[PDB]
């Protein structure tokens, strides 16, 4: 036949997919995207006046500790040695982040030895303790004290949620955010860095490959039932809207979005770091990102006299509005699993999978994605393709 | 014969020569060492109660842009992702060093944009032109402005040169010493890192060979007329002092040493981090280093409840003194081109090369010792031993 597979959606997890059919059991993999490119949210475009990488539905930044994840992702692009680091603004003043020694020192104005660090935080957080707290901002006091709860975590996190924390879950923090030494590495990973060559190029090698055809700007449900009447035992992999597939039989499921605006400068360096947080609730947007000193090592390419800057608004997806992050109120929680056992029906029914952030309604990394999609691969896919 | 080629001492510069003329040419190669151990000033040890690796004759940090000196020494060790950053006590507040945005926003109270930081540095330096200045003050002044310099260069300046910095050539700063983005790695070479498993393991490595004798304990001046007699046609590369071989005929060449004083303390964490600069005159060593936190992949073989420390003072190297750093005052360049006519004689009429920083008068990076052997190989040695 033409394709013995289809793949429905072109992010990480669609592409694994297809990539691990067509080059592990020489299969034909016909990917069907509603976009104009590949990649999903992942993908990444050159801005037209400065020719600097930018992103249109969130910066994406690569790190993982799943070492068979990272031999994968190799094959198909190499990293470069990135390291993130953040900076959060409060009060007009460039703190260290995330909580250590560094903003320990700026904010309580003087140095705490590691030692000592972890005595004042006794002393700040003894007030409530964490056994005891009834929602989001009575854990973090719990756990942090009110002086750095106020100034980095209280308004930073009422912008991303458009709620006062008092009615978030106690649930929504369970670690302490504080280190106790001077290390500012942003991400844990053992593995980090971004695509060298961007990720347009990484995710489009990922679909080069003899045995698998693309067709963009084509929405599955406007061509799936003359798709399948080609060739009807090839079986589905569905990474579009969940609660979509089924025609919202019951209820739609709520996201998160978010606003990018994005500005072109007349400086070569707006802030001199890739994302400065803006924890204060007088800047509505959460952070900016400033997309040249991700890629220092491109400087030679980049204008001197101008830079891409993006600044990030969080709030409640509506109609139009492309969904990022899964809200999961208990309604949500509620129709999820009434779709799963729609979707799972329809496995054993219509051979069609279901995978992917908005095939499951879950939030996923790149490397999560990925991970997800090989395990889909390994477990189910070899067998029903056979 | 028993060697084709003698080498004294066992530092990066003797090891390179030694090494390169075992394997490329063949050759049999006798390393005499007047130490105990390999590897010159580079040599590491476990430190005996917590085992953590400690060095005795200053901290070693491996970086450099040279891909040919990068590519030999992957050779004998593999190195870690280690990125070496340092922080800069002043009056009770750890600043991020070097100076940058971080810490010009610490220390003149809020933050800086570049472009802002780049007029406040403009406006504090106005004071003196660079081309007007006498003296290494002046011309720090001239460049960072007063409040800068008394702050984080002049005690520490004071502190490493045991000198008024109003007695210091103007020479001794070149460039501007500010960053304009907050970017807080300490070096700007391509490759860096430390040994996987330790100097000792690494230089060990390169003297590991078949055609390499090392006899440690060994002085040259002891053993010369013995070992010069069982060939007398093999060369010599002479890395020892180099006013020391012509018995001192000229003078002898002055020298900067260091005192380290190495704690064991009963925490499992000292500072939080490698290196903290001590920029105020009260303190009377120049740094603290924490070497647990050079190997931070190491955790788990580190105590979680010691670590060592070690205190670094800086004076003139006298009799009995390990002699580190070249002094270079007019009399000591003076009598080193006396002493560079006496060694071009000794080549021609003894076949005895001299290399390395205490052969040369002359302070040697480990990446510059070894391009510096490299060198030596290439252009001398390889016809000397045809
Ligand atoms: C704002 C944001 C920031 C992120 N930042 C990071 C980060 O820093 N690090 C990280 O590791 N991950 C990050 N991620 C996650 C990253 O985008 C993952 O690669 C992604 O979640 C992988 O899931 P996926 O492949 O299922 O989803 P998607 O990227 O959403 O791909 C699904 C694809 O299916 C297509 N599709 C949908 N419906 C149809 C249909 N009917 N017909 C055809 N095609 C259809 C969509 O157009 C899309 O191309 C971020 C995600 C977002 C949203
Ligand atoms: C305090 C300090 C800190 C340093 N930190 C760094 C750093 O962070 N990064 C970096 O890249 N480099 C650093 N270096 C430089 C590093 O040690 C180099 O590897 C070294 O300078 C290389 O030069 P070399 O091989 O000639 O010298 P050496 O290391 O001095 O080796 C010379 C050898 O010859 C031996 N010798 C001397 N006289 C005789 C004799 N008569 N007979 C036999 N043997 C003899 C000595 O015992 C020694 O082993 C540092 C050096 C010092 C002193
Ligand atoms: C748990 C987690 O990592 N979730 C995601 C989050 O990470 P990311 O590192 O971007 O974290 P966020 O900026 O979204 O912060 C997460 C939460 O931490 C608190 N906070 C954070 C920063 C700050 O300055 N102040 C403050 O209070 C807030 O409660 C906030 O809601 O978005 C990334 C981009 O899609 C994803 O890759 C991550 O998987
Ligand atoms: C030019 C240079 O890199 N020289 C050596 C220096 O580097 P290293 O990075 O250690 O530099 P130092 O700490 O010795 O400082 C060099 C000079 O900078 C000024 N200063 C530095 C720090 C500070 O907090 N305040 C201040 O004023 C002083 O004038 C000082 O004399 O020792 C290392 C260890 O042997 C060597 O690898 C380097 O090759
Ligand atoms: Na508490
Ligand atoms: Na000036």
């Amino acid at each position: 036949s033409d394709f013995d597979l289809i793949v429905v959606g072109s992010g990480l997890f669609g592409l694994t997919v297809a990539e691990r059919a067509a080059s592990q059991l020489g299969k034909k993999v016909l990917i069907v995207e509603k976009r104009s490119h590949l990649g999903g949210n992942a993908y990444s475009e050159a801005e037209p006046e400065t020719g600097i990488e930018i992103h249109k539905y969130g910066a994406h930044l690569f790190h993982t500790s799943n070492k068979r994840v990272w031999d994968y992702v190799n094959q198909f692009t190499a990293f470069t040695g990135y390291q993130h680091r953040v900076f959060a603004m409060h009060n007009g003043t460039a703190y260290q982040f995330p909580m250590g020694l560094g903003l320990i020192n700026q904010f309580f104005g003087r140095y705490y030895t590691p030692d000592e660090a972890r005595e004042l935080i006794k002393e700040q957080s003894a007030e409530i303790d964490s056994k005891d707290a009834t929602n989001l901002e009575e854990k973090a006091i719990s756990l942090i004290g009110r002086p750095l709860y106020e100034a980095f975590i209280r308004d930073y996190t009422a912008k991303q949620w458009q709620t006062d924390p008092k009615e978030l879950p106690a649930g929504n923090i369970t670690r302490l955010p504080v280190r106790y030494n001077f290390d500012n590495r942003y991400f844990n990973d053992t593995y980090e860095g971004l695509p060298v060559d961007g990720y347009a190029q990484w995710l489009s090698n990922m679909a080069d490959h003899e045995n698998i055809e693309v067709r963009l700007d084509t929405d599955w449900f406007e061509v799936r039932e003359d798709l399948r009447a080609q060739n009807p035992e090839a079986p589905v992999v569905y990474t579009g809207p969940l609660d979509r597939y089924f025609d919202y039989s019951e209820g739609h499921l709520g996201w998160r979005t978010l606003d990018f605006e994005t500005e072109v400068l007349n400086t070569g360096d707006f802030q001199g770091t890739p994302v400065m947080n803006y924890n204060d609730a007088e800047f509505p947007y959460t952070r900016i990102h400033e997309f040249r000193h991700f890629h220092p090592e491109r400087e030679d390419r980049h204008p001197k006299d101008k830079t891409v800057i993006m600044k990030e608004y969080s709030r409640f997806a509506e109609e139009g509005d492309e969904p990022y992050y899964p809200i999961n109120t208990p309604s949500d929680r509620e129709m999820l699993f009434k779709y799963r056992e729609l979707a799972d029906a329809e496995t054993e029914s219509g051979k069609v999978y279901f995978g992917g952030r908005l095939g499951t309604y879950q939030y996923l990394d790149m490397h999560m994605a990925i991970a997800s999609a090989l395990s889909m691969f390994d477990n189910k896919l070899v067998d029903a393709l056979k």
